[PDB]
RNA sequence: GCUAAACCUAGCCCCAAACCCCCACCUUACUACCACAACUUAGCCAAACCAUUUACAUAAAGUAUAGGCGAUAGAAAUUGAUGGCGCAAUAGAUAUAGUACCGCAAGGGAAAGACAAGCAUAAUAUAGCAAGGACUAACCCCUAUACCUUCUGCAUAAUGAAUUAACUAGAAAUAACUUUGCAAGGAGAGCCAAAGCUAAGACCCCCGAAACCAGACGAGCUACCUAAGAACAGCUAAAAGAGCACACCCGUCUAUGUAGCAAAAUAGUGGGAAGAUUUAUAGGUAGAGGCGACAAACCUACCGAGCCUGGUGAUAGCUGGUUGUCCAAGAUAGAAUCUUAGUUCAACUUUAAAUUUGCCCACAGAACCAAAUCCCCUUGUAAAUUUAACUGUUAGUCCAAAGAGGAACAGCUCUUUGGACACUAGGAAAAAACCUUGUAGAGAGAGUAAAAAAUGAUCCCAAACAUAUAACUGAACUCCUCACACCCAAUUGGACCAAUCUAUCAUAUAGAAGAACUAAUGUUAGUAUAAGUAACAUGAAAACAUUCUCCUCCGCAUAAGCCUGCGUCAGAUCUGACAAUUAACAGCCCAAUAUCUACAAUCAACCAACAAGUUAUUACCCUCACUGUCAACCCAACCAGGCAUGCUCAUAAGGAAAGGUUAAAAAAAGUAAAAGGAACUCGGCAAAUCUUACCCCGCCUGUUUACCAAAAACAUCACCUCUAGCAUCACCAGUAUUAGAGGCACCGCCUCCUUAAAUAGGCUCCACGAGGGUUCAGCUGUCUCUUACUUUUAACCAGUGAAAUUGACCUGCCCGUGAGGCGGGCAUAACACAGCAAGACGAAGACCCUAUGGAGCUUUAAUUUAUUAAUGCAAAACCUGCAUUAAAAAUUUCGGUUGGGGCGACCUCGGAGCAGAACCCAACCUCCGAGGCUAAGACUUCACCAGUCAAAGCGAAGAUCCAAUAACUUGACCAACGGAACAAGUUACCCUAGGGCAAUCCUAUUCUAGAGUCCAUAUCAACAAUAGGGUUUACUGGAUCAGGACAUCCCGAUGGUGCAGCCGCUAUUAAAGGUUCGUUUGUUCAACG
């Protein structure tokens, strides 16, 4: 800025990003999307839905190398979800647990290390 | 018509593949043959200084991490791995060649081979950016201030260009926009994804410093030193840095010369010339180093720090450049910044896109203490806001107005409202800034706008006109017939396109790219201009055998250097062949071991000194090989220069000062000069003559700034001060009467005259000085005052034949504007030749300012102790590690506004007038101080960063980075107060890039009013007023020639007088003519005869 102290140096530091490379990330899998994938025949609800079968149906795109650890079910679309699925994900809000149980479904949260 | 112009390939560039190749020679390299050794990149460069710091498959990932946490730097785990839209002789390699040539050396480093400019055929005719309108007609008429770049516009204010041809300067990401594919997914793994992804398309130049660091090359020049050599006539004087003076060395003063004979010479005049002298030969000292009788002197022509290669395409807020066509939008609020020669933000500009209000604006409304301004309903309009994406400009000039500063002036600094300029056109003379006028083309149509004067110094300046009806003239404005994108800088958008290559046709559609030159003191080649100019050369006659005239510190030889460089023949105006220089002279040397090796040389004897100057034994009975041998010569680019020694000392040797002519100027050298003899001049410089006296400085001889200073500077005997008790590489084969480092400079003594005239001259201390000043006498063309002759130059004829310079020129004078070129007058047929120097701001060197350029010097400016030296502590009598103290260095910097730059103040924030009435507006203008939590909406110091107010609701009544921190957070400095973490004084040695209508007053005319023995006018004439003219520092003369005005000093004419008269005094008129010589001195005057 011509010698005047630059704008990006007169504003104090704060840990907006400290640790960002190690804060784990999870790709959402909304119930809307799960229903949409089930209907069009991409995932198969007559077979346990793990991460492999979510990806082999191109339902979510997992990036291991960017510190994604897995999927998280999100409550969006709890209404209108009608499917009997045995889904294994890496997180779940209690509303998603409900949405999967109310229709006679089992949901289990597993863990997967980056390797 | 010459000169030229043209061509193809010889080769090369980038890839792929494949791992590539007889003799002599380290001594003086290219020479057959005898007794030591090799083993961290600093820094240019970024941080806009600089100091820590700064780069040398794909993906992960520009992530972790490092970092004045600034600039920037930056992993790993894991993943998986024969060809050419190339050049084609200024290109491609530098290449026909690392040759020629340059340099001592390291090293540098070429060229080329196959009807352009310039001229001729054919010189020109008043006048003028060389053209345009035209015209029957080339000129004549009217119009018309060259181009680029930089400053606000620039008449050329300044910079650049002789001219042609060739070569020569926009490379790329982050987003965005456009067009395709696919679309909740895209992508040929890694990435993105709340319509996004993938692909393509578009956008970021060239030349130039002083410098820095590293490694090489240089002491054949010069500075000094070493070894072993050489020179120094004659006279005077006898052991001396003695006197006069040759060879030799130096270089005082003047003149010539200034691209010269010479990148420092020539001629004369000069200093030394037995010594501290001069000099040939080999060796040594090497660049922050050497050497230095210190001058920043010299180290291979350019040294306040050599040269070459590399880092290097150094960097450059600075200068200069930046190449096809056409159209369109397009300009002067401000803030911060080691900042005002620049950058970033804003404001303004541009494009694409979205949306709906934008501008003008009455009535109402805005405070207590003149102009106008603000705000909106309508109305005339069609624009405005918002979003996405970039560049560019920024502290401009003039005019009207209101203010502040300098008078209410100085064409003066600053703020504000408006206009114009940097855009077109017409007017006021020329004219950026006044008045008139804009949207662009063709017309041999038309209507208008503005627009005319009244009553001191070269040469006045349109010519004229008192009285025939007021209208006409006049633009690119407007109308007319036709056609329309077709007149701004920086910038931005768009439509076209020259030429080349590739794909397909086989000029088009595409794709590419070394893709376009009126301009960089651009580079290379060609040819011009100055120019057939400056300059150069061959003694005479002849019968080519010879004779004559004149000249030389020259000639012959050796050495050094060079290497066939005027011998014959044959071809030309130099090329080839042939031939040569014969060793006795000179070089090329030596078997070993021990021994010795005290006393000079000077005609070497007298006196006298100091600087002190080979063999005995052992081994060998071998013979002349090898090389230089020439010349007109070497170092200076080819040369009035440089070059050691021996002998000839004016020549037995060697040469030629005049191409022919005439006898102009100016110039150069020389000779002569009447009377006077320094009156010249800064000065007796030069020349002629040869004498004297003093004063200042330095004791003397000597040395120094190669190439502007030879001195009053350096050195020097003598004296003094400081340090040092001693081995084999200097001091030193030395030892306190010695050695090194400093100051000073023997010795003795102490710690009013001058001239006619005058600003000049007048601690003791002999001798000396190209030192400085003064004087006597003489001398002389220095001068009063020039003149003649000779030589060179010169001018002409003949031969040979440059260079600076050059935008184009068809190249006048006077006045005005701001000048050969503009305006108004005047002049004007064309053309050589020789002169001159008034003008063409006619073609190196200085001075002021700037750069967060460079290099220094000093320090009590900041940082360091790495290296050394002392200690101190551990380590096994010496070295290693750590710490402290010092010296020695090393790296680094020099804030801002300013009287007239310096001195001195201030530098952030706040309040009052300028800024009278929303907002804002400068000051080194005017006057003063300070250092509870949550949350709708807003205001703001014209950016940002900061800053400010706040309904409701819930609870109680001076920045960033760093360190200490558990913390809740915390501070100093940053006051140069948007802040480098820590840096001053100075450059007379500096280098590069660049910029350059007077307050106070002087004088004359107006009231006379005051005086003058009476009386203003015979004189001063006070203040003031009206006139023409300047005052810059504190808090440029002289010679030479002079042109001009009159405001007249003289001469001329006239009036009054208190001159009763010449002369005086004032006043009018008059510029044809004239307006002296000297002493002292040089802000230039003044004084004096
Ligand atoms: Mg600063
Ligand atoms: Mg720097
Ligand atoms: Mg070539
Ligand atoms: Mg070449
Ligand atoms: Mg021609
Ligand atoms: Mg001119
Ligand atoms: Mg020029
Ligand atoms: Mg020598
Ligand atoms: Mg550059
Ligand atoms: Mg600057
Ligand atoms: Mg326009
Ligand atoms: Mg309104
Ligand atoms: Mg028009
Ligand atoms: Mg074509
Ligand atoms: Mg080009
Ligand atoms: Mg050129
Ligand atoms: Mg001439
Ligand atoms: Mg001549
Ligand atoms: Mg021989
Ligand atoms: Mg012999
Ligand atoms: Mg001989
Ligand atoms: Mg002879
Ligand atoms: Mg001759
Ligand atoms: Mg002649
Ligand atoms: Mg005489
Ligand atoms: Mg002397
Ligand atoms: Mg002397
Ligand atoms: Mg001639
Ligand atoms: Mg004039
Ligand atoms: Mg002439
Ligand atoms: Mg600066
Ligand atoms: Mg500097
Ligand atoms: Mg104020
Ligand atoms: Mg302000
Ligand atoms: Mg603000
Ligand atoms: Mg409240
Ligand atoms: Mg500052
Ligand atoms: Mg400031």
């Amino acid at each position: 800025e011509g010698g005047q102290t630059p704008f990006y140096i007169r504003i104090p530091k704060y840990g907006f990003n400290e640790g960002h490379s190690f804060r784990r990330q999870y790709k959402p899998l909304s119930l809307n999307r799960l229903q949409y994938l089930i209907d069009l025949g991409r995932v198969d609800p007559s077979q346990p839905i793990d991460l492999t079968q979510l990806v082999n149906g191109r339902g979510v795109t997992i990036q291991p190398l960017k510190r994604d650890y897995g999927v998280q079910l999100v409550e969006e679309g709890a209404d209108t979800f009608t499917a009997k699925v045995n889904i294994e994900v890496q997180l779940a809000s209690e509303l998603a647990i409900a949405a999967i149980e109310k229709n006679g479904g089992v949901v289990t949260t597993a863990f997967y290390d980056p390797r």
